[PDB]
This record gives structure tokens, C-alpha cells and sequence, in this order.
């Protein structure tokens, strides 16, 4: 009855993606069958409510800025109605009403994500400190930023992903942002974040593109072996976990150049909201992952 695009977040853990265990979508689709937006049918056949969605997330990542686009009953305090059916680490932070032919998945361009990582990811493998007590230096975190700046612009990403051969056009890649956040300690733990804009992703792509800076950075290999990454030979890249990966932004930046929509599409009331989940659900999942399973202690000893 009335098509809308919906801006929503969630923490990743205890999922299995977007679309063994329940999905984000599973508890979207039952807190509109709940609400009352939608009905039973629709919610057993997505496609007849027209569901789109911008980020098919996978297994454990999160988000403070997915979009999805669908027909609702456009029922009173609907924003309030679908909350109250979902749990904490998931919320619909803003609605948008739209015109019907919209697609939110096809009409969006780039995508902003961040990794959030325990800041012994950085620390040598020989001349740093090898327990919790690390501390990333600012010669260090230069070091980061200056190897994340080499994946600015365009290139032949097929090393950061898998079944794609190196002539393959749909291999190539465009960064438009990538670097490093201050770091910053919760409880005796050190952090860092890590942002990278792109306007679109493979497989595994910032999996790996941080796997091997965190690989050089440690020593594990030498700063070459990134130039070389884009050489047509194979190169095994490491592939770090998606535990702290967070969907950050869906962009839309070059919609109106392109088309011109019932009303505009800036999230700017729910700024605060975005960050505020974020600080409150997502980061601190995150971390509190990191201290009590080490899950990148874990996947640094396999290097």
C-alpha cells in the first residue's frame, strides 16, 4: 500500500547473515507480521511484499547503516510498532516513504564499512611486545595508514577474492577512503577502527585487503608483496575474521545525478541514533568478543 525504504541496524553475532541458525530478515519479517505491516503470506514469500535490501552481510557482521526497501500497511507509529517486536542489538532507526518503482538494492552506489580490531593485529612479531599490554605507536599506526592509502583508486582486485581470474573485468575494484582510527582502550584492551569506502565489494575483499596489511605490518612479509598482490599471479592472502566487520553506510550519493523519491534520502535526524546504537551494540559486542573468545589471538597464530 505504501512503498518505503527503512534504515536499520544490528549487532552480528548469534546470526546467520541478512538473508544454521536465524537470520537478521527472520526477526524483521516477524516483527512485521507482529506489528501488523505486513501479512503471514508476505512474510513466507518476501517477494510479494517486494523486499529488497542493499547488503547481503554475511555470517556474524554487523551494521549501523543497512537499507531495505518494501510495501507496507503504513500503520500509525510504525517506527515504534516493528521495535517493540525486535530485540535490543537490532533496531529500525528511520523510515523514508518512496515511490514504488524504487529498488533500494540496484539505485544505490557506494558502501562505507569499518573493522574494529584489537590493536595486537599491528604489534611486530619480533622487536613489540607480544601480550595484551601492546600499545600501538603512532609510528605504527603511520606505518598502517600510509600501506591502506596504496589501496586508494583503482585496481585488479582479484587476489582479494576467490574464482575470479585476473582478466576477469568484474575483478577490478575502486577505494575511494581507507585508514586507521586513534586507538582507544576498554578495560586493559586496546582497539583500533579501521574505515574504507568502496563503491562496490567482492567476496572476502576487505577480509583480505586488511588480512595483508595486518601480515606486513606484524612482519610476517615484506611491504612488497602488496604491489605484487595486483601482479596476474596468484598470491595466497590472508584472509582476516569477519567478527569485526560492520557495515557502516549505504550510499546513494549519485541518485539524483541519475534520476531525482517521495522525499529526499539523508538519514541526518538519526545521526545521533546510528551512533548511539553503534556505541552502545555493535562495539561493544565486538570487544566484548575479542576479551572473552580471542577470536583474533586465534586467527593471528595461524600466520
Amino acid at each position: 500500500k505504501r512503498k518505503i525504504v527503512l534504515l536499520m541496524a544490528y549487532s552480528g553475532k548469534g546470526y546467520h547473515g541478512m538473508q544454521q541458525f536465524k537470520t537478521i530478515e527472520d526477526d524483521l519479517v516477524s516483527a512485521l507480521v507482529r506489528s501488523g505491516c505486513i501479512p503471514e503470506n508476505h512474510g513466507e514469500d518476501m517477494r510479494k511484499m517486494s523486499f529488497q535490501r542493499c547488503a547481503r552481510t554475511a555470517k556474524g557482521v554487523s551494521a549501523a547503516g543497512q537499507v531495505v526497501s518494501l510495501k507496507v500497511w503504513l500503520i500509525d507509529d510504525i517506527l515504534e510498532k516493528i521495535n517493540s517486536h525486535l530485540p535490543s542489538h537490532i533496531r529500525i532507526l528511520g523510515l523514508k516513504r518512496v515511490t514504488g518503482g524504487f529498488n533500494s538494492k540496484n539505485r544505490c552506489d557506494a558502501r562505507t564499512y569499518c573493522y574494529l580490531l584489537p590493536t595486537f593485529a599491528f604489534a611486530h612479531k619480533d622487536r613489540d611486545v607480544q601480550d595484551e599490554t601492546y600499545r600501538l605507536s603512532a609510528e605504527t599506526l603511520q606505518q598502517v595508514n600510509r600501506l591502506l592509502a596504496c589501496y586508494k583508486g583503482t585496481h585488479n582486485f582479484h587476489n582479494f577474492t576467490s574464482q575470479k581470474g585476473p582478466q576477469d573485468p568484474s575483478a577490478c575494484r575502486y577505494i575511494l577512503e581507507m585508514y586507521c582510527e586513534e586507538p582507544f582502550v576498554r578495560e586493559g584492551l586496546e582497539f583500533a577502527v579501521i574505515r574504507v569506502k568502496g563503491q562496490s565489494f567482492m567476496m572476502h575483499q576487505i577480509r583480505k585487503m586488511v588480512g595483508l596489511v595486518v601480515a606486513i605490518v606484524k612482519g610476517y612479509a615484506p611491504e612488497s608483496v602488496l604491489e605484487r598482490s595486483w601482479g596476474t599471479e596468484k598470491v595466497d592472502v590472508p584472509k582476516a575474521p569477519g567478527l569485526g566487520l560492520v557495515l557502516e553506510r549505504v550510499h546513494f550519493e549519485k541518485y539524483n545525478q541519475r534520476f531525482g523519491l517521495h522525499e529526499p534520502l539523508d538519514w541526518a535526524q538519526e545521526e545521533g541514533k546510528v551512533a548511539a546504537f553503534k556505541e552502545e551494540h555493535i562495539y561493544p559486542t565486538i570487544i566484548g568478543t575479542e576479551r572473552d573468545e580471542r577470536s583474533m589471538a586465534q586467527w593471528l597464530s595461524t600466520l
